[PDB]
């Protein structure tokens, strides 16, 4: 109604691995790259007045660096944290520590894989989850925080 | 769209949805069932998604529907409630009619009783949301609109 | 003139069966000898009970559903649903009235997955093993809650 | 001989049975399955009747209005084996033998369907062979009746 | 009737009822409710004797000492419920029928308490019903002894 | 003129205990007699029944190898062996023949470590609790998927 | 003239209820007529048996501190304190003091948590089931681990 | 008193018992063991009988021929007590009563050694009391069949 | 201090620790509990804490302590010893007093067997010291004082 | 008694997110940082002629190439892991493989939190652990590595 | 080698290696466990290593055969198949005549049923190999070379 | 028979504290080094026209990195992660990411030593695994990759 949102500051953050997408037998597996996807939410975010930071990392301790520095400069995450999700308990105590509200999102549907990979560090605080649905579900995390932020 | 073909999705809700809005609408939200499924099917309308619904306390009224499904759906969304933790019967049910569906569920199970995170629907959905609100029929919409249509 | 207290006792499935089998060798009560003691000792207090049973899950929650601010508390034999009904347990968060779970038998004496209730942990209380008295029982505590005595 | 009755009772989704992809996984109906057993029961004077549902309330409701009319049960619970102390509390009260009937091997499929909370009080369980599994049930049935 | 000779035992820390922030959790105490308790018995030719202690050998040594002098038991026995398996070998042992009562609903706190070492030998359990628990053990009890 | 089946039946330890102890307090029926019965049903449908019953592991596994491109199917009641024979699961699984377990008593009723088989998640299927007549159950099934009747 | 073994036997609680209720019924033996025959026993082997029975957790523990530098060798019977006494496994420790451990029920053939001890792992070995003897066999034991025989 | 006929069965392993490192662990073999254990047994008018085996089926059969001839059996099972469900099968078929024995504390080993198959039907177990628990089992025997 | 409050600190230790220093001193260390509650009372006496102590092997005695604190004690130091894996008779004494206190082990229950790993008392307490020996009982009166006076 | 200790070197390790410390709503949860309290500790250890140094890290590699720098020049650990305690068996075999003592401190008591916080790849091997008394469990853990060292 | 000192090794087979390139050797692979023996004694005596060799079905022989080894073999290299997963007495016969082995397996137990993760002989051998084919078979017989030459 | 290989590239990867290998208590614990048997392996590779690469490291980020820079260019991996076995979904789903054989390498016989060694994130996806043959299992690992590669 008759009034104007504040710009929302969101930060995607990506664990190991995902720099593979789109490398590996493209003709079978799919051509779509991690950047293809970043870019394609970044533009999908600044429509809505949101300013999008996106890093992907390998290294633990650059996601968690990234939490640490977000403290009182972003307003929302998204992650996929990859298999951070079931082995990194510093990354869970590092979204505690700033307080930040976030969204987990897994390209594939880990509760059809094996059965280690039905456990989650993270799932429990995460305000939601949302697994399986491609790349597609980062955008349906940014359309959530949105959401969330903006009471709408 | 006189550009794209129809898809015919079911929308399924399990025990106790019925009951979103009434008690404390002050404390715990004003949101009913209806005002939720209202709103998906004019999403769906805009893309040619030619939205049913049912929801029920009742398991065989979800199962029949199910069965009643083959060959006339394309695609489901079902928040299943608390079935997801019991009815190996659902599971056979969309086993057997053998539709790709996506679960949804409007709150974090993650975060509540332990016994809530197993599902006998998850491991074969395509795939679940949880904790996203009423949004998360939207988001299993256009996941399906973009799975059938390749886009 | 205490207020009248609605109470609402549900009793779930195979409960029908009672005093029918072999009555002579496990006893002649009924069910409806049960609910007809239990009616009049609850009118002697001014309480106002009403009763289902069923073996129909749905009818157990639909009926619940219907109790939302008309029934100060229930009384519920969930019978065989006490160990698996998840639908029933979210049924009385949802209407958030407050209950007492009974069975006849002491099932902590029987079956292993017999000890397991997706109901015991948000009742008030449990009663076990005291046959037909724990509804007399929870219906003398549910008027206790009530009248604050 | 005295007539048996016997009821053959049916758990969910086997009415889907012979419809799906009829050319690949069987053309068999559950139909085709009870109009067969009917004919095998009649020739040994076994009164066979049959309920199969997707609701287990008629289940467990047709075990009751079984008491002291039906000598023997036959069920293929379906999912409810896994999932209905409702049904096992069912047949133990009215105390009828019954024997317990799956059409697939269980134990080959997901860990969860090894589970059963009818197996421990059936007579006897038979996994894996098909539509002959009713008819074994019923010769089996008539064995025990008729001590032979 | 026969004058029924009843024995309350209660188990450890239920000597602090009423005493911490009377006003916030409840100002009735042990000594209340037993007295109470005592006063409904007498009205039913009900011989009623109380133990209270936060030592686990005088329960048992009292339960000994019941051996052909009582013709019930009822027993909190408070934390030693998930603990004392020679509070359950002695109540099998001098083979009295007994009440399990407990004020509070165990199965809504911590899960180490969902498991007793008295709940499968006892006639019954009580949980979560405050003070009135004793009460309907009691009744319980007479019904049992009389036949009502 | 249906083709002679050439089928195995295989019977683990203690079976040859069968009808010996109180035979007027637990029955008459001996292994032989079953085995009888059973050759006999079978020859009248064209089936070429052999037979070994033992205590020693290592013969029913020898018997199992001796089988390859000899015999077209196995029944097998493993008795005691279901719950400890790695090998013989190997067995069966090296050879390739389709077989079906048979117990006579029904092993979910008695302790819990029965429930557990090394065997019946590769079996065409399981028969418990019928007694002998599981027998006789398993070789109309045998014939059944082999002349796809 | 071996020297004079100084033996204490312990026993746990509910033990002191032996022979005593339904002693036709259930057999007519105390704890009492045990310990006799057994100190008579042990008399005629240069053997000075002293015995506490208590249902004190406390009694049995200050016993076995008491026992420390005068006690040559333990045999207890720790009966429900084998599941539940850590306290009593650390005094057992605490003065190294070798012991046995005696039942005399056939404790596997009970409940399951009776199969579980917190004292049979660290005893230099244990009888279940044998009655009375069990105490005499495990004097023979002491006897025969001090007398090198 | 009447004979007692009295067969004792040892487990796989067992053979070993006096060979390895003599000076180390022992120098008394199972021989030894059985020679004293016979001479015990001959003093009380008890017939003895031994088969020491590494083939589970030599035990079985062993109990199967035991059948209507033995009073009593006395066995160590060694490795066998946490694996062979056909040895429980053949004692439970033949219905004579035994003493399970092992010569070493098996609690105080790895955890999987406190499983045994044997266990609850057996009469009694006697562990880590050395070759002593054979003779312990011996009188338990008699004291049972003698009723002394 | 004829600065400070006087902190009234209660001190219980549990089954078996009576052995302390009386079996093969030569070989596990010479130390008593009395040397140690000697020493203790002496570094708390220098700081205004009056410091009471009694050792049990009977729970009873541990419990009954506990409810005489009640009002009259600002904090408790516990080993339980044994009690820890056995005794919610103890935990339900501590919640029902409502006095906080800190959990101190001499050894390190941790590279011990593993039943010792599970305590009906670590949950509950401020916190918790193992395997310092002594010293851990120092460390527990020192972490008392900093909470009680805000240092 | 009449004679004088060589100098202890000493070396305290911090885990992950305690960096974090005095940070977050300092006027809800406290004001002390991490560096407050090395501060406080390395002059309680220099007055006992204890030399203290200090890696605080978000990055389990640079916990470990510590721990191996520290062979034949250190002679007691005090190691606060954070997440780390759950997860790192690499941390464990560092510890075990240069084989100098140490004590674990943790802030707050884990026995407290999830159940999952409840299992250590260290505690059982570490000659200590202090959970629970906050900032002062590492002057404790310092005390108690002096008298071991010093058989005092 | 009138270099070295005669190393005696014993090969153990277990059940079911006999059937090794019997079923579908167009398929499933052509070798026999003749062919890899032959192979193993070849590379063994030009390594002044003398092999002997049991496969067997039956358990007993595989135990007396480790019965009769005692102060004869210097190693045992062992391919237990399916009584790795069920023999506490094979366990029992090694420790008892106290020879060093090694265990083999063809195939990677690790990728099949989860029942297979188990054995009652990996913890006490001196290493394990599995996945590695018949090549597995002279890995062991390297390692045992290495281990008792100190090369 | 009468034809010639080509050249395999072989990438050897050492996990966490392998780097300690010959440092402590040479004379009670053995002298060999991480660099001895890696240099002595290069040698056995290089005489069967195997070009063989070699990272060792503390750091998980390093030997995924490493994994993913192998894609295309390596035809086979020798992998001992030490303790990273127990605990790196991280790894194993670099390994499946680019689909490159691997048989997993462990000195010791884990089985003997903790419970929670038994467990591997790796093991399953293996070609093969060899625990507990010391050095000579990098050679056994390196002779069965050639015989896979050669099928020889």
């Amino acid at each position: 109604g008759s009034h104007m949102t504040q710009q929302i500051k969101l930060l995607v953050l990506n664990g190991p691995n995902l720099n593979l997408l789109g490398q590996r037998e493209p003709e079978v597996y799919g051509s779509k790259t991690l950047d293809d996807i970043i870019k394609a939410l970044t533009d999908e975010a600044a429509l809505q007045n949101v300013a999008l930071s996106h890093l992907q990392s390998n290294r633990e301790y650059e996601l968690i660096e990234k939490i640490h520095d977000a403290f009182e400069k972003i307003d929302f995450i998204i992650i996929n944290p990859a298999a951070f999700t079931h082995t990194s308990v510093a990354l869970r105590d590092a979204l505690l520590g700033v307080n930040i509200p976030f969204i987990e999102v897994h390209l594939s549907n880990v509760h059809a894989r094996e059965s280690f990979r039905h456990h989650s560090y993270l799932s429990d605080i995460a305000q939601g989850v949302i697994c399986g649905l491609g790349a597609k579900g980062y955008s349906f995390a940014l359309q959530s925080a949105i959401g969330k932020l903006r009471n709408i």
